[PDB]
DNA sequence: CATTAGA
DNA sequence: TCTAATGA
């Protein structure tokens, strides 16, 4: 946590650039599976050989361990740091709907600056020409003042679309955090539930109202079950004018919504430990469900949820309130 | 680990 | 069809 700290950051720095940069999608895993290990390991590495010792640590990387001891650095790392081609990269790959791939692409065209995809708008799709028209909001933390009027507004036209309708600003936000990276509504209906074959309206609905008010400027994309675009909140009487922030909307099983909330709303420790216990009070938490164990090995069965409680109940705990879902 | 775009 | 990119 401290002790192999640079030992799993310089073997993360590697992973991370065998990924982007080259495609070696295996060294990329070596990188990875060993920072891994090292990360794991009760006691201070102090050189390769220790380390060595251990599982997914070669040679390579023993070798990569002496020299960042001996030196407080590496000089591949110095390299990829200068390099220009990789340093493009992974910032081309900072715009939304710019992924590993497209960056290389673009590089070798030549587009290595953010003006260089501007003057080429062409060449990019819809995904990346929204990812490149809020490239500055995109970066921007959601302060939660703002996530109330976000929330506010979704809310009202939810419910005037369809009464019916359930909706639940999932995430970091509902558990408390000053600020947010992007919004997460959950949304159900009583109407879609597990058979019920659909009724895509469902989702469609919502985001022509939010559209309608102009709360949705922009569409990243649109399916039948997860929406995906840009919203903002009214710039006042004028001066302010708001930032262009990511919203995601997902239409859900009303007979697994919990389940799906209890999950978006996390943390990844929570929602880990949660799942680590279910499992010893005889069960199973998956992002929709919560089955009964069995003693073969496994068994099937989903328990009826009505709350994020009953899912508590289940495993027999105490009901956390979001706030303090935080590990 | 699953949903959408796109070519 | 597959392949990329998001998320989470
Ligand atoms: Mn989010
Ligand atoms: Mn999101
Ligand atoms: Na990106
Ligand atoms: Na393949």
């Amino acid at each position: 946590e401290t002790l192999n700290g640079g030992i799993t950051d310089m073997l993360t720095e590697l992973a991370n650039f065998e990924k982007n940069v080259s495609q070696a999608i295996h060294k990329y895993n070596a990188y990875r599976k060993a920072a891994s290990v090292i990360a794991k390991y009760p006691h201070k590495i102090k050189s390769g050989a220790e380390a060595k010792k251990l599982p997914g640590v070669g040679t390579k990387i023993a070798e990569k361990i002496d020299e960042f001891l001996a030196t407080g650095k590496l000089r591949k790392l110095e390299k990829i740091r200068q390099d220009d081609t990789s340093s493009s990269i992974n910032f081309l790959t900072r715009v939304s709907g710019i992924g590993p791939s497209a960056a290389r692409k673009f590089v070798d065209e030549g587009i290595k600056t953010l003006e260089d995809l501007r003057k080429n708008e062409d060449k990019l799709n819809h995904h990346q020409r929204i990812g490149l028209k809020y490239f500055g909001d995109f970066e921007k933390r959601i302060p939660r003042e703002e996530m109330l009027q976000m929330q506010d507004i979704v809310l009202n036209e939810v419910k005037k679309v369809d009464s019916e309708y359930i909706a639940t600003v999932c995430g970091s936000f509902r558990r408390g955090a000053e600020s947010s990276g992007d919004m997460d509504v959950l949304l159900t209906h009583p109407s879609f539930t597990s058979e019920s074959t659909k009724q895509p309206k469902l989702l469609h609905q919502v985001v022509e109202q939010l559209q309608k008010v102009h709360f949705i400027t922009d569409t990243l994309s649109k399916g039948e079950t997860k929406f995906m675009g840009v919203c903002q909140l009214p710039s006042k009487n004028d001066e302010k004018e708001y930032p262009h922030r990511r919203i995601d909307i997902r239409l859900i099983p009303k007979d697994q919504y919990y389940c799906g909330v209890l999950y978006f709303t996390g943390s990844d420790i929570f929602n880990k430990n949660m799942r680590a216990h279910a499992l010893e009070k005889g069960f199973t938490i998956n992002e929709y469900t919560i089955r009964p164990l069995g003693v073969t090995g496994v068994a099937g069965e989903p328990l009826p949820v009505d709350s994020e409680k009953d899912i508590f109940d289940y495993i027999q705990w105490k009901y956390r309130e979001p706030k303090d879902r935080s590990e």
